[PDB]
């Protein structure tokens, strides 16, 4: 069941904004680890005196890594005369954001019709504003409302080339990398309690929950109209046997944020592959691998979708598989992508739910807490 | 001339130490950009609630990057108590340096024979103390003093593996790269008034001035006993066409600090190509190459020393050489190794003095401030 309830017109995914203390080294670690091309930047190159900003992309998928200046540099400014690209960035608020959390997502930007109504709308409804709506060049409009922790959700909205201020990078600095990563599917949200974090996020969006077919969480999902933006929302189970990832989150990131990114790969082989070649030579790590029970116990489960030696490579590579009633899932997840273990990132491509492919074909995952428990105890004997 | 004033027996470089926002994204993009080995470390996982320290090592090159932890994780240590391994280490400062100045050197650590000597008579002859000799597992002895701005001066030494709560990395995540990079030959700082800076480095240590044989800045270099030890200092020169480096520097690292780090290679050839072949995929950046007119005029300069194929191989790489009256430094400066325009990296090879090279041979490339100036000149034509 979906009522369709958005309280604005929402369109797709537009980009994630890491918060970083430095900017270049961040953008390019991530760039070597994912396949992601340096596209566009906004720095002290291009008369930027506030913060260094650069923008990677491969496919669809829009990370931006910003890092604030000195606020020497900016001093005699004044918001009507910043040079800033991004109007909502304040030096204290990046500094104190990135004290408190470390490494990680500052914001989760989607498209829409109109910023300035989503903005008004969504406060109408109880969001928290954190960004009045802001019009960049009389071309884009952009503005910001609060998710969870420091995390906020921007609207972003475009008259008819990311923001203005950004230049596109030198073909020369711009080494076309591809891995096969080509959109955001979801991000996932910790906090202490879903039930309240539900509630308001759903409250001013009209996002609606998605329907779902002792692992320490509680989680649900909300979506959009037609279900291509999905904000699912993690709460810790505490009094486990094993302590609650969930709650590890919350004490090392000092409170709720921003737990993990899943990005679509059209060949999630190939993805796995290329990123895996990259492990030790500064790309990212990946989470312990299943035992082989795991991929024997895939025949009785996914037979009917993957072929044996379409099993066999997921064996090669970790990767996990799981089943809706309505599609299969192939995901896997790297080791947290900074010092502290808070974020991560998933990588994930969805088979089914064609009509082009419906969101959130498949599911999250949810079934891999119970077999990937069942087969450690199996391959144990 | 060399008086050998050494107040205390000094050895080798021995560690650069980074102060970072995260210390993860700066060690894996070094590690690739610069072919350096993860070593050491000490974090989470080896118990230290208190800062995430990784170490990459090329031949005797050692490159420390440290980052804090939330202070909630140690909030009930005390200094008896720390997990620490690194007992200078604080919270406060590391953030306070890092805010400031952004990514660059906390620490210059040169192996001493008995540190708790070398920090004494450094205090006694009017080194600002930074952090009292502390000795570690009654093995190691470690001890700073104030070198220049925010960056300390630490003594190293060792009764008979890195420190004492640093553990090997495993064999997996530790890939052999290696791109000839060998060793630190000097280490170089920047600050407003050279002359005062000079005193008091060479009051506390006994260094001594190194003999040298428009440019917008004065400079001096102090060294130790056997001359591997090699501290030059920069001052601006104000007042020229040219807005001065040393000054732009000063203004957006707000204040003084380190400025650059000259790494010895075996090979310079072999480091370059392989340093330029990562520019683009995560590695660095190097400084914008000279005009054909300036290897054109190598034949003169050093034909004598290097072949025609030599020299051509230095035209393909953009590398630069000078001439002592004792011998041949080959040289290469990188783009800034993070947002600001701050530190950069030089890397260099020294051909002659042999008797083993003694230090400094060849000098720090002086003399390629007017050869450069002249090359486009000439090649404007
Ligand atoms: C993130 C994630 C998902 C996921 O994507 C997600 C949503 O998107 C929607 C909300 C529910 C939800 O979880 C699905 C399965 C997962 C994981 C996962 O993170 N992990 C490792 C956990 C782990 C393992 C070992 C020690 C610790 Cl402390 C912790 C798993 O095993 N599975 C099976
Ligand atoms: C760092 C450096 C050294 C060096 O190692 C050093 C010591 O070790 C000892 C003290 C003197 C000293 O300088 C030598 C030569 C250099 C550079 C250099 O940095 N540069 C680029 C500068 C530059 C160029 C263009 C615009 C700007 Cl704003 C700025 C050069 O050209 N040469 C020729
Ligand atoms: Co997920
Ligand atoms: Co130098």
């Amino acid at each position: 069941k979906n009522p369709k309830s958005d309280k604005f017109k929402v369109k797709r995914f537009h980009h994630i904004e890491f918060w970083c203390g430095d900017a270049t080294n961040v953008a390019r670690r991530f760039s070597w680890g994912l396949g992601m091309r340096f596209s566009a930047k906004s720095d002290l190159s291009t008369g930027n005196m506030v913060h260094a900003s650069y923008l990677l992309t491969s496919g669809d998928l829009r990370f931006l890594f910003t890092a604030p200046y000195s606020p020497s540099l900016s001093a005699g400014e004044i918001k009507p005369t910043t040079t800033a690209s991004i109007p909502s960035f304040d030096h204290g608020s990046c500094r104190s954001f990135f004290s408190s959390h470390g490494l990680g997502v500052r914001a989760v930007a989607i498209e829409v019709e109109d910023a300035e109504s989503a903005f008004s709308i969504s406060v109408a409804n109880g969001a928290i504003p954190s960004s009045p709506p802001i019009v960049l060049n009389e071309a884009v409009t952009i503005a910001e409302v609060k998710l969870y922790g420091d995390v906020v959700l921007r609207y972003v909205s475009y008259k008819a080339e990311f923001l203005p201020g950004f230049e596109r990078v030198e073909d020369a600095s711009s080494f076309p990398l591809d891995y096969g990563i080509r959109r955001l599917d979801h991000a996932v949200g910790n906090v202490p309690e879903l039930g309240p974090a539900l509630t308001y996020v759903a409250g001013f969006t009209g996002f609606h929950q998605f329907a779902e077919f002792e692992s320490g969480l509680n989680s649900a999902v909300l979506a959009s109209n037609d279900e291509m933006v999905l904000l699912p929302i993690n709460e810790p189970v505490h009094g486990t046997k094993r302590k609650s990832q969930i709650q590890t989150y919350l004490e090392h990131n000092e409170g709720a944020g921003l737990q993990h990114l899943a990005l679509m790969s059209e060949d999630i082989f190939r993805t796995l592959r290329e990123m895996r070649k990259r492990s030790s030579i500064g790309g990212f790590d990946f989470m312990p691998s299943p035992p082989p029970t795991y991929y024997q116990n895939l025949k009785k489960r996914v037979g009917d979708v993957l072929s044996d030696d379409q099993i066999k490579e997921c064996e090669e590579l970790g990767i996990l598989v799981d089943r809706d009633d309505q599609g299969t899932l192939l995901q896997i997840f790297t080791k947290p992508l900074g010092d502290r273990p808070t974020i991560f990132i998933e990588i994930i491509q969805r088979v089914g739910c064609m009509m082009y492919q419906s969101g959130g074909c498949g599911g999250f995952g949810k079934g891999n807490f119970s077999e990937l428990f069942k087969s450690i105890e199996e391959y144990e004997k």
